[PDB]
C-alpha cells in the first residue's frame, strides 16, 4: 500500500534488509572467523573484542553529533557504504596478515574501524532512515521489521555458505552489500514538499552539557542505575562476545558446530518478535525496576549455566536464552530511564551511562576475560563472570529505585499522555 508503493520505502526498507546481512555475517563470523580461520588465542580475542569497544566508545558519539550537522544529507551514511564494500579485501588481507605474520596489536586497532562500521554505523542506518520516515509517511516501524529478515536469513546462510568457503562469505557480504548499497543510493530524498524547509524543523533535536552532567552525578540513581548496567551489561555482553566458540566445543565436529550456530541466532529473532510484542503490555504491567532484574537475572542463569553444561543441545537451550533477555532489556532499561529519569536526561544518560560508562569497563573486562580463559578454561572463568553477575543483579534488586517511585501514577500518566 501507500507504505509498500512509494519509493524510499521500498528503497531503504531494504538497506535496512542488507545492513543486516553484512552484520549478520560479520558479527557471529567473528569470533568463529578468528578460531578456525586466525587461530586466535584469548589474549587476541580478549584485546580484539575490548579495543572494538574503545572504537564504540569514540568513534559512535563524535558519529552521532555529526548526524546533526548533517542533518539528512546523505554524505557521511556513504562513507559507511564505502567502507563496508571494501569488506572482503580488508578483512581477508589487512587482519589475517597482521594477526597471522605474528603483529596482533595492530590489526586490532587498526582494523577497529572498518571495524567501526558495525557499531555505530547501526544507530546510524538505524537513524538517517528514520528521519527518511518522517518525511514520507511510514514509521521505521515497520522498515526494521522489514530489515530484520536479512539478520535472520544470512545467519543461516552464513553457518552453512561459511564452513563450506569462508573466503566466500565474505565475498557475498560484501558484493550483495555494495552493488545493493550503492544502488540504493541513486534513488533518493533530497527537498521538501510541504514537510518543512529547514532541517531543524521536522525531526527536532535533543541537548546535553556539563551541569546536566554535573546533576546527574548528584543524583544518586545515577550510581545506583549505572552499577546495574555497567556491571550487569559489561559482564554479560563480554561473556556473550566470545560464548560462541565455546559452544561449538560441543559438536560432532567445526563444521556442523558453526551451522548450529547460524541456526540458532536465526530461530532466535522469530523469539524476539513473540516477547516484544508483549514486552510494553509486561513491562508497564510489572515495572521498570523489575524489567531490568528479571532480565538480569535470567543472564545470570545463562551464565552459571555454563558451568555446569555437558551436552550440545544443553547449550542450545543455554543460547535462545539470550532472546529471553533482549526484549525485556531493550525495555525495561528504556522504560525505567523515563521512569525514573526526568526527560531532559535521557541524551546525557546513554552518553554518560552508556557509551562513556559501558564500552569503558568492556575495554578492560574483555582483556581480563580473554585472560581467564587463556588461562583458566571456558566454564572456570565463568563461575567469576556470572557469579559476580548474579551477585550484582541482586544488588539491584535491593538497591535500584523504588518499583513505584514517590509519585508513580503521576508519572506513569507521563508515560501515557
Ligand atoms: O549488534 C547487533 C545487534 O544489536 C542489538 S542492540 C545492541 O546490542 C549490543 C550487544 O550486541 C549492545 O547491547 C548495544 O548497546 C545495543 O544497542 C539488536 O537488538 C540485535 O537484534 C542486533 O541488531
Amino acid at each position: 500500500m501507500y507504505y509498500l508503493k512509494n519509493t524510499n520505502f521500498w528503497m531503504f526498507g531494504l538497506f535496512f534488509f542488507f545492513y543486516f546481512f553484512i552484520m549478520g555475517a560479520y558479527f557471529p563470523f567473528f569470533p568463529i572467523w578468528l578460531h578456525d580461520i586466525n587461530h586466535i588465542s584469548k589474549s587476541d580475542t580478549g584485546i580484539i573484542f575490548a579495543a572494538i569497544s574503545l572504537f564504540s566508545l569514540l568513534f559512535q558519539p563524535l558519529f552521532g553529533l555529526l548526524s546533526d550537522k548533517l542533518g539528512l544529507r546523505k554524505y557521511l551514511l556513504w562513507i559507511i557504504t564505502g567502507m563496508l564494500v571494501m569488506f572482503a579485501p580488508f578483512f581477508i588481507f589487512i587482519f589475517g596478515p597482521l594477526l597471522q605474520y605474528n603483529i596482533l596489536v595492530g590489526s586490532i586497532v587498526g582494523g577497529i574501524y572498518l571495524g567501526f562500521c558495525f557499531n555505530a554505523g547501526a544507530p546510524a542506518v538505524e537513524a538517517f532512515i528514520e528521519k527518511v520516515s518522517r518525511r514520507s509517511n511510514f514509521e521505521f516501524g515497520r522498515a526494521r521489521m522489514f530489515g530484520c529478515v536479512g539478520w535472520a536469513l544470512g545467519a543461516s546462510i552464513v553457518g552453512i555458505m561459511f564452513t563450506i568457503n569462508n573466503q566466500f562469505v565474505f565475498w557475498l557480504g560484501s558484493g550483495c552489500a555494495l552493488i545493493l548499497a550503492v544502488l540504493l543510493f541513486f534513488a533518493k530524498t533530497d527537498a521538501p514538499s510541504s514537510a518543512t524547509v529547514a532541517n531543524a524543523v521536522g525531526a527536532n533535536h535533543s541537548a546535553f552539557s556539563l551541569k546536566l552532567a554535573l546533576e546527574l552525578f548528584r543524583q544518586p540513581k545515577l550510581w545506583f542505575l549505572s552499577l546495574y548496567v555497567i556491571g550487569v551489561s559489561c559482564t554479560y555482553d563480554v561473556f556473550d562476545q566470545q560464548f560462541a566458540n565455546f559452544f561449538t566445543s560441543f559438536f560432532a565436529t567445526g563444521e556442523q558446530g558453526t551451522r548450529v550456530f547460524g541456526y540458532v541466532t536465526t530461530m532466535g529473532e522469530l523469539l524476539n518478535a513473540s516477547i516484544m510484542f508483549f514486552a510494553p503490555l509486561i513491562i508497564n504491567r510489572i515495572g521498570g525496576k523489575n524489567a531490568l532484574l528479571l532480565a538480569g537475572t535470567i543472564m545470570s542463569v545463562r551464565i552459571i549455566g555454563s558451568s555446569f553444561a555437558t551436552s550440545a543441545l544443553e547449550v542450545v537451550i543455554l543460547k535462545t536464552l539470550h532472546m529471553f533477555e533482549v526484549p525485556f532489556l531493550l525495555v525495561g532499561c528504556f522504560k525505567y530511564i523515563t521512569s525514573q529519569f526526568e526527560v531532559r536526561f535521557s541524551a546525557t544518560i546513554y552518553l554518560v551511562c552508556f557509551c562513556f560508562f559501558k564500552q569503558l569497563a568492556m575495554i578492560f573486562m574483555s582483556v581480563l576475560a580473554g585472560n581467564m580463559y587463556e588461562s583458566i578454561g571456558f566454564q572456570g572463568a565463568y563461575l567469576v563472570l556470572g557469579l559476580v553477575a548474579l551477585g550484582f543483579t541482586l544488588i539491584s534488586v535491593f538497591t535500584l529505585s523504588g518499583p513505584g517511585p514517590l509519585s508513580l501514577l503521576r508519572r506513569q500518566v507521563n508515560e501515557v499522555a
